[PDB]
């Protein structure tokens, strides 16, 4: 101590008569900093690193939102947390991670049900209510012996006290975009929200045989928010990637299947209810000091081509009708091809089913059905129509796969072979797309089947087997075609993206057309499958209307799937009415985006 | 301010504070810069009395502080079943908030994995250990031990991973190397001693039941899987004269420290390809009873002997591998030469007569035919061997077997004495019914417990209590019938807590005596007062129990201590499915893996060090 400083004594009194001299006597900070550039010159930076922390007086602690971030993001449970929490304030003295209950006590913010909030003018049938959580999604169906039978489990939120909280775990993210965006931080105008809505049935969930279960989740997702400040409107926040696997959140669950439509309409009837409630008011709320007003936009979008069938009221997908955007017979859409327009709004669906019902006309049901132009059922949900992004591209490849098969066997020069060569025939297309770009033959088509096989390769391969010339120009103009026309449906932002394709699509579109119609009638001459019709005919109305096609799609919902098994299985009370209060409550943590801010901590 | 300045600006201020305290510290020192800069910082730290930052850094410099030695932190994946780029995501979080590098990274920590996983140490053998490789650094080989996959030769799909046994051996052997020294220290010998230490290793084998991980669609298929293991016991050495105990192994049969040593996804009763993996494993163990591990564990050079005790086999298996008939023998026991009719008469009288070689010399009198009889006299001329032992066995019991068969016993003397039938020798089978009808809802009215079919371990125990008996006593007649199955009821609760001590010598010295006292008046007055009882049958549980208990005891010292239920299978699940790869080659090394490094007690305890 004492002697250890007698022992070099003399460089002591030097440094420190040259640290008044010239550094004026700020003896500290002139020998931490030759400290640090003497240990960091050894490369050792892990030393210095800390020494730089304990200087600066940083807590050695962890807030218990850093914590229950951690705890979420990475699947623990609430047992081997305690596991780790325990032996790592054992071993290092010091606690670090907090403990369970100061965990379950910053919980408690992030969940629905926390922050007072008021109505302008007040919800007709809607409780005033603040505090409500997790409500059984039944909404007090009564299960007697007497009436019809249920056996469903099903957990919701409210609408608006999840609206409001996935409001507020945003509020750091609009308050730095109205900060970025040249705004006064003190404002309170009437912000518009745009919520895109998707239901999509997940089924076989079951783990175990013989018996499948499945599931339905019902979710959301905000967009845009949009101040409208002196005279004009403003991007206050927008989406970084909408389709994704952790930006949609979810509200409502049940385990049945998306067919059982009297259960599906007894747990979707509220939510529809408090919905249509919530479009003619304004919520007032805090916002960082001073109350802030919002107003909500909904659109229904994110429905696969089956569920957007049934409620919104159609007949079944094989039907002769085959548009849920326009009213067109498919033996109409092979003879026109490309010049339709959009006309099957929701009101004009509820409308024919009433005259469907009332029948005021007398007239037998072979014209009535074409006169109500296939709608025989009341549909429930304001839905927008629209195409998707993912089932769309799985199906069109599995469509020209199917031609990949076809023009092996060579049909254009002699028709109807029977169901024998038609086996030998997938055979070798397996077999030699397996031995050039060794992709595995799959029964059930993904989507990585399609970004695999939608390539000019593949084609130069199968043109490897083809035998004749003039059928490589009719299968590599067509694949062209085709992959210059995918990315304007693919991007998340094709207005700016690729703005040259999405001008040129209306050309490049009809060109497609006439090369199936002449040199390929020999599959579409009567019949034409729907996503061609979808495809080639509406989507530059939808991209004039809306924007993009990539960002009002599904793929979120069919990415969150994995979440349900996984939270299910390791992070549940096994009792089956506690059991999808848990799932629900661990997917709403998961995809806060005051958690993913802690998780992007190092790319900041 | 000089604290907030980038490090290359800094260096451009003080360059020549840097030249003259380089200069210093080679013309005094010559070139220790740290040193000296942690002197001089340090004493600049420490003059104005903050002493707090001196201990911190002092234990910074040290690495006792903060700091989560990549052992720990692999202590921490491996028991809380992380994966790996979890792991990833909670350190480069932690890291990134708090700033200072609390959580190891990924590659350090497989370094520090790499010391425990066998293939690290080296070693040598003091004879040079016959027809075992030399090599001091195999990992996990395959468990095939370079088996024939031709088509043109038998068939196989099993799939076999595997360590040396001298290598895992010599790495279970340095992982308790802390616990062997606080060992030697306890005892108060010296912390330096040459061997040579004798190390008694419990040997076993035995199934897992299920493995699939058939999702749903239909029952894909079986696939039974069964593991080689061991667990060292105990660890002597002397000092000139007397043998000392410088390691007992706690908790024998616990899961903790049952290490693995082969695994195989085969079927148990599938005879040939278990003895196929299992023979080079046999060939190791009878290579090392002759030989010496030469160990460098404390700085210093040690001898290690070993002992090796296969008393881990259950019954099913012990009659499979040593070459008796399999189920529906007369010859029950696999200790005596007991018949199934003296087994029902010669209640207690008997003593161990089996082994290993005298097994392989009747398995040879089986094959040679050398006295020309038939083949009933040749069955009983070898005794019930029929073929070929392989391993050498040392069979036992364990407790749940023992107060199993006598509550299989009492439960049927009770219905038999329930209804005099000791008077009506000859009954329907629907009385009998009756009987246990009467008898389960009276027990059910009475001590309030519910009967059912199977009998397990905790019904066993809690129907053979004094009051039962006093409660179903009053629904018979004539109190000779009290009094009589009181005395037996008296005399199994004095026969229970041997087999019920662990360690008898210590627990109850009084009741090990006199043990052939109350077996000799339980038999005498089983067949003297229930002289009715004897249907010519017995099972083997119960012979174990009255006869071949007091040879084990001497033999071992315990009873359930060299015994054995699903404990196995949630872990090679939990291992299989969250932390592991596919392709059914790598996917056993991964499991053998974690299995080996579960399982050390180096982790344990870091793991369990809370509660010190
Ligand atoms: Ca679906
Ligand atoms: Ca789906
Ligand atoms: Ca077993
Ligand atoms: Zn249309
Ligand atoms: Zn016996």
């Amino acid at each position: 101590r004492r002697a250890q400083k007698h022992r070099l004594r003399e460089l002591k009194i030097q440094v420190k008569e040259f640290a008044d001299k010239e550094e004026g006597g700020d003896v500290k900070a002139v020998c931490l900093t030759l400290f640090l550039l003497a240990l960091r010159a050894r490369n050792e930076h892990r030393q210095a690193d800390e020494l730089e922390a304990i200087m600066q007086g940083r807590g050695s602690g962890l807030q218990p939102a850093v914590c229950l971030a951690i705890r979420v993001n990475t699947f623990l449970s609430c047992s081997q947390y305690h596991k780790m929490y325990r032996t790592v304030k054992a071993i290092t003295g010091r606690q670090i991670f907090q403990p369970l209950h100061a965990l379950r006590n910053a919980e408690k913010v992030l969940l629905p049900g926390y922050h007072p909030f008021e109505w302008q003018p007040p919800l007709k049938n809607v409780s005033s209510r603040t505090d409500v959580g997790i409500i059984d999604g039944l909404s007090g169906l009564a299960s007697s012996v007497d009436e019809y039978p249920v056996d469903t489990i099903a957990k919701r939120f409210r609408y608006d006290s999840a609206l409001v909280s996935a409001l507020m775990d945003m509020e750091e993210d609009i308050l730095e975009g109205m900060r970025s965006q040249d705004l006064d931080d003190y404002l309170n105008g009437p912000f518009t929200v745009v919520v895109k809505e998707s239901c999509d049935g997940m089924g076989d969930v079951s783990e175990k045989p013989a018996v499948p279960e499945k599931a339905v989740r019902f979710s959301f997702t905000v967009m845009r928010i949009t101040i409208e400040h002196g005279s004009q409107n403003v991007k206050v926040f927008e989406e970084p990637k909408p389709n994704s696997e952790l930006c949609c959140k979810p509200l409502c669950l049940m385990l049945a299947d998306e067919s059982d439509h009297e259960t599906l309409t007894a747990i979707l009837s509220p939510l529809i209810a408090e919905r249509e409630a919530m479009k003619s008011s304004e919520l007032t709320l805090e916002m960082g000091g001073i109350p802030r007003t919002f107003k909500f936009i909904f659109r229904g979008t994110g429905y696969d081509e089956k569920l957007v069938r049934e409620v919104e009221g159609l007949e079944a997908s094989g039907s002769v009708y085959i548009c849920t955007l326009c009213d067109t017979t498919r033996l109409e859409a092979s003879q026109n091809l490309v010049f339709h327009s959009i006309t099957r709004s929701h009101a004009e669906n509820l409308q024919r089913y009433e005259v469907w019902r009332s029948n005021p006309y007398h007239e037998s049901v072979e014209e009535l059905r074409d006169r109500v132009k296939g709608v025989s059922a009341k549909p429930f949900i304001e839905t927008v129509p629209s195409i998707d992004a993912l089932h769309c591209d799985i199906g069109n490849a599995a469509e020209f796969y199917k031609i990949f098969q076809l023009e092996i066997g060579e049909v254009y020069k002699h028709p109807n072979a029977s169901k024998e060569e038609r086996k030998r025939w997938q055979a070798t297309l397996d077999k030699h797309l397996r031995k050039r770009m060794n992709l595995k033959p799959i029964m059930r088509m993904n989507g990585n089947f399609a970004r695999k096989l939608m390539t000019q390769e593949t084609v130069d391969a199968v043109c490897e087997l083809i035998p004749s010339e003039e059928r490589h120009e009719a299968l590599r103009e067509l694949m062209d075609l085709y992959l210059k026309m995918k990315p304007v449906w693919r991007s998340s932002c094709p207005a700016k993206e690729c703005p040259e394709s999405l001008c040129q699509y209306s050309f490049n579109s009809q060109r497609f057309a006439e090369l199936l119609s002449t040199k390929f009638k020999y599959r579409y001459e009567g019949k034409i499958t729907n996503y061609f019709h979808k495809t080639l005919a509406h989507v530059p109305e939808i991209i004039e209307r809306d924007g993009s096609i990539g960002a009002w799609a599904s793929e979120g919902n069919q990415s969150g799937n994995k979440l349900f098994r996984r939270f299910r299985k390791m992070n549940a009370r096994q009792s089956k009415c506690y059991e999808m209060e848990d799932v629900l409550k661990h997917h709403w943590l998961y995809t806060s985006k005051y958690l993913q801010k802690f998780m992007n901590a190092h790319n900041a």
